[PDB]
């Protein structure tokens, strides 16, 4: 594989494209506190399909900056639109960068997110435009691929894995029309379906430590190299993304938990997820779901080639992701088919959710890769191996 087409940053416009009449380009400085919550409001409204929705997201200054201000960060590619009169920021697109492997070829890109354009500006065709300007923006400054994921059918998906979702307070989330109740089936029945143990069993299981960085970014790294796409952190982004920090990170966002070997000392797995709540409009009973997300983990196991042996691991470490997420309050744990995913989301009574989540490498060509589920969209273990990458 390799790129699509060849830029030359020289002759890459210093000005940005046209925008609609009465709208102007803005760079967003989130460590402005004003600016960031103009982003937060923009996100929290109108990060939604429409105005039917049940859900909203609900984001916090510390999930913003987790996402946003990430290693080697730039404010120029937290771009914006305002109205040229009220000033009001009515669109969004960001760019954080970070280097991927795919297919052994190492590659600088920016993971695109947080497209989002206010509801009432909807099918304006203002989406090329913003992605044709941050485009134009990370050309300009050294970057001319991208990863990132959409629900959207684009052309030319490099891999697409399946949405999953283990209740942990399923009543919760029946309550608020997410989960449905089969069948011949009862509240009670599904309550006890889901019910977990109260105590982790993996033996050495802590939270991780700033003292872990090293060992868990090389165990990370060779674990991930393992997958065809994949991401190749360095240090400093296993500090940003995986180490919460409660001197400075109001509310947490990211869980890091390892396993100590009780002999050796030596940290043997470890896991990770964040949480991004969701708000449920005008539900009488709840107003949010708290959501966890399963994020990197990586295990010593797999590295034998043993896949019973990599299940079974799996089985008992992510058991005690879901039994730590459920102790610390949260709803529900979501997940994808993408790392080994499929050896346990089904047997740990993740739910299969609707549809895919699509992932997409921009200027750059290469075979897809599998993502976890078969052709029927059904988490496969012959099809794995694909994609070692997650995005928030
Ligand atoms: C080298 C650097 C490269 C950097 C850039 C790499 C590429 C990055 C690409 C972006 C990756 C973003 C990753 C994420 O953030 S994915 C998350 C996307 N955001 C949301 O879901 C928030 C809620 N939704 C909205 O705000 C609106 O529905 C959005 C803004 C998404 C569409 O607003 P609207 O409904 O008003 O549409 P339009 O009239 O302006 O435009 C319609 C055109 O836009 C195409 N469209 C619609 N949805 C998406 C989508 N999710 N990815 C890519 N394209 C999309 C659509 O097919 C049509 O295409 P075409 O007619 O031109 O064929
Ligand atoms: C989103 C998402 C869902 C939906 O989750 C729930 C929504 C409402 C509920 F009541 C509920 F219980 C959910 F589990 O289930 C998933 C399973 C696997 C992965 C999922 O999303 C992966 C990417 C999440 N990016 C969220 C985001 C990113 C950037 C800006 N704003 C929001 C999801
Ligand atoms: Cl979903």
């Amino acid at each position: 594989g390799g790129p699509i087409k060849i830029i030359d940053p020289e002759k890459v416009s210093k000005e940005p494209d046209a925008l609609l009449e009465g709208f102007e380009w803005a760079t967003l400085d989130l460590t402005n506190e004003t600016e960031l919550q103009e982003l937060w409001d923009l996100l929290t409204y109108h990060y939604v399909e429409d105005d039917n929705a049940m859900f909203r997201f609900r984001y916090s200054q510390s999930f913003l900056h987790w996402a946003l201000m990430s290693p080697g960060w730039k404010k120029e590619w937290h771009v914006g639109v305002r109205a040229t009169k009220s000033r009001k920021l009515v669109a969004s697109i960001c760019g954080v960068p970070t280097e991927i492997n795919v297919r052994n070829q190492k590659l600088k890109v920016v993971e695109i997110n947080f497209l989002c354009i206010h509801k009432k500006l909807r099918s304006k065709r203002l989406t090329p435009v913003l992605i044709k300007e941050i485009t134009r923006r990370c050309y300009l400054n050294g970057i001319y691929q991208a990863i990132y994921t959409a629900g959207v059918v684009l052309p030319t998906p490099v891999s697409s894995c399946r949405y999953y979702h283990r209740p942990l307070d399923w009543l919760k989330l029946y309550e608020v029309g997410f989960s449905p109740l089969p069948a011949g089936s009862t509240k009670a029945r599904q309550i006890t379906k889901n019910h977990l143990p109260s105590t982790t069993s993996t033996p050495g299981l802590r939270p991780m430590e700033p003292k872990d960085i090293d060992t868990v970014h090389d165990l990370l790294q060779r674990y991930l190299s393992r997958f065809a796409l994949n991401q190749a952190f360095t240090r400093e982004e296993v500090d940003h993304w995986l180490v919460h920090k409660p001197e400075t990170v109001k509310e947490q966002v990211v869980w890091a938990y390892v396993v100590e070997d009780p002999e050796t000392h030596k940290i043997t797995d470890f896991f990770s997820f964040y949480n991004l709540e969701s708000t449920v409009i005008q539900n009488p009973k709840h107003d949010n779901v708290r959501a966890a997300y399963l994020y990197y983990y990586a295990t010593e196991t797999a590295f034998t080639n043993n896949m019973k042996a990599l299940k079974e691991r799996l089985l008992m470490l992510m058991n005690d992701a879901l039994i730590l997420a459920k102790k610390a309050h949260f709803d529900v744990f979501n997940a994808l088919t993408l790392h080994d995913n499929p050896l346990f989301l089904e047997q740990l009574k993740f739910g299969a959710g609707d549809g895919q989540l699509h992932f997409y490498l921009y200027n750059y060509r290469t075979a897809p890769v599998p993502g976890g589920v078969n052709e029927k969209n059904l988490p496969d273990e012959k099809r794995m191996g694909g994609v070692g990458i997650v995005m928030l």
